[PDB]
């Protein structure tokens, strides 16, 4: 199923595919939770990201979403793409793609992995950190090396521990370290985190990486590579939208890395070219009611915080539960929570919403559901992940064959 | 040590530990290239704990929660001793059968089943299962309608670390009704379960526990049914690194069995200990894979290894667990310590190990041990970011072989 995909009619979307597979499995006992992943929309993304960011080379967050589909529909695109360990340089290589299309940017590699990089060609690795630089004088020494810098996320749960990232005063030790080693550093990158609030924040990281570029002048450092992360939304439904990001990034990109000074702009996002690709189906398959007389209910569905819905816990995630059939407007909502499949009693997708009284069999429909959620599942009390169904219409490949050339 | 790996099992030396073998493994590894993390199974800490269990509570047939360490080794050794099995899905119930378990050493103890499950169950044979819905009476009435049912009733797990009354459990009140439903639809309950809560820090929760077994017993005998199992769940502690220890806690059980359950009943006790036989079995080697120095002048550590909160350490997430960073060579009392954290391998910026701990300055290339790291660790871990799951190297020591070998006569 991993390299099969089915056509999309004319006049067709990813909803409507969905509700025409719910209607065939009526009958059948068979109701495992699945997902409809749309390649166009893909596509769609990147177009769109073509036109916000022109000076932008988009190098795709492998981590976010590893389907070989997927991996394959952006390769066939020209895009670059982002990988942190070796598994994800394998099968990125596998799918054809040069090194010179591969970022390692883990700024934290262990050694063996970093070899790897060096044997098979991947030339351009981050760090953030001294130690890294010793590791990579002994392991990859012809590497290109991209310092990352710190950026402030006052939203984080954890400030004062930051797991990546240099402050302007270690940078330039940094590059003081590096040039006494005989490595070569080439750019900045930074990230300015998915719980991005205020576009502001991108327009001081570049100023900071402008910053860093100048103290690598003085060390006798070429800069040319400026790596502007990730962190950017893949749906519509968040209050921080792409296009105004990246109008607030474009002119601080003018301002402070002119085209004339030949500076090379890249970027690693991971959730904005996927998120919206995926919907979830799962099936209502137990149920409880509760008296509170008012009735209050508890619905099973047969995915859960072991699986899709990790996003919960590691990627801070609000999932909506839609319904598949429209429901009629003077039908009487009630007070439920949604529960996944294992034992564990904090597995638990919803706490409370309203919702019209479902039954065994019934399905609910989870929008936006492609970034971090298949990614990070396991196979907790022996649930297997969902199946996923690749789709593409005739023109979104035509398209597709259009980037190819 | 070099693995053939899910059957390969490695013979351990008289006088050696599970901790020797670490320190062999270690120190064979010293100049080579790739220091990836691994486990190191002793099969013969779970014979320890089943002989264990056998003098503790010697009414009691233990049933392995699979859910907790779903090995194919520990399956298999647990399998030969004669366990019975507690299966949470249709796979745990393949893997049980496929290592030749018969139906009647399995219970399937997830009361909430998708019917194409039990439609599976009922196919393969796995007769008894466990319940606390009306809407599970109708399923089972359709798809497994010859089913021996096991009421699973509620407990007051609030002082549990793991609370799964919140989820599963049907009062006394719901369970006269449950009992009267199934008497309608033809369906034979043939028990009752309960689960005191993973982690149990108040043994007296098993007590009141019982007492409400016995009283859906006795409920069950006004309707008709002629109730015979009595199922205690698990709970039970894994290491000896815990407050509320295995002994206290089967103390205060054993003597309300005989109250509530005299043994001239008839009634058959059994129990689902998942992280008592596995919990302390496994100890994982990480190796610092990175290191940062960060001045305060103070001197702080950030340290990062090659697990983390995606792989093993899932369990700081979902089983609220404490881990315990240990040095390969225990520390002379001269050397200077440091607050340090440690981080695990992938980019997340939440894949943090250990806030805050005190240790000597350490180096790239270095381990760290996490002991009792066998229960709800590799059964819930991903490969997230492509990192793979950490090699296992299962060991057994000659004696724990014979001991193997009389309780599979
Ligand atoms: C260095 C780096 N580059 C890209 C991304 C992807 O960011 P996205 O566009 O998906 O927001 C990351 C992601 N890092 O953490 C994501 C944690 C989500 N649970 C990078 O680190
Ligand atoms: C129904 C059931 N039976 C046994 C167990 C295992 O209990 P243990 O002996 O391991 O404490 C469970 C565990 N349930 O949830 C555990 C989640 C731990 N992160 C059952 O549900």
């Amino acid at each position: 199923e991993e390299f099969d995909c089915h056509f999309l009619d004319e006049g067709f979307t990813a909803k409507d595919i969905l509700d025409q597979k719910i209607n065939e499995v009526s009958s059948s006992d068979d109701k495992d939770a699945f997902y409809v992943a749309d390649l166009g929309d893909i596509l769609k993304k990147h177009l769109r990201w073509l036109k916000a960011l022109p000076r932008v080379t988009p190098f795709y967050a492998v981590k976010c979403n590893d389907s070989k589909a997927i991996v394959k529909t952006l390769a066939a695109t020209g895009t670059g793409f982002d990988c942190a360990s070796k598994t994800e340089i394998q099968l990125v290589q596998s799918l054809g793609v040069p090194p010179e299309r591969i970022i390692y940017a883990n700024p934290c590699k262990q050694v063996s992995q970093i070899k790897y990089a060096a044997n098979n060609g991947v030339q351009m690795m981050t760090f953030d950190s001294e130690v890294e630089l010793m590791k990579v004088a002994r392991a990859h020494p012809k590497a290109k090396l991209v310092l990352r810098i710190a950026t402030d996320d006052s939203k984080a749960v954890c400030r004062l521990s930051v797991k990546f990232g240099a402050t302007l005063r270690t940078s330039r030790l940094l590059l003081e370290r590096a040039k006494e080693l005989n490595i070569d550093v080439v750019g900045v990158s930074f990230h300015v985190g998915s719980g991005c609030t205020d576009p502001e924040t991108f327009v001081q990281a570049i100023s900071d990486a402008r910053c860093v570029f100048d103290m690598g002048a003085e060390v006798g450092f070429s800069m040319y590579l400026l790596d502007i992360g990730g962190g950017f939304p893949g749906s519509e439904d968040v209050k921080l939208k792409f296009e105004e990001i990246t109008g607030v990034i474009n002119p601080a990109l003018d301002k402070y890395f002119p085209s004339d000074s030949g500076v090379r702009i890249i970027a690693e996002p991971g959730r904005y070219y996927v998120a919206s690709a995926f919907t979830l189906a799962v099936n209502i398959i137990a149920k409880k009611i509760v008296l509170k007389s008012e009735q209050t209910f508890m619905y099973y569905v047969n995915d859960g915080v072991y699986g899709s819905f990790n996003c919960i816990l590691y990627d801070h995630a609000h999932v909506k539960p839609l319904l598949q059939k429209r429901p009629k407007p003077d039908e009487k909502y009630y007070s439920s929570s949604i529960w996944g499949p294992t034992c564990d009693g904090l597995d638990r997708i919803v706490e409370r919403c309203d919702l019209p009284e479902m039954h065994v069999g019934d399905w609910m429909l989870f929008e936006n559901m492609g970034a971090y959620t298949v990614a990070a599942a396991s196979t907790f009390n022996g649930f297997q992940r969902p199946t996923i169904y690749y789709v593409m219409s005739g023109p979104a490949w035509q398209l597709m064959q259009q980037f190819q050339n």
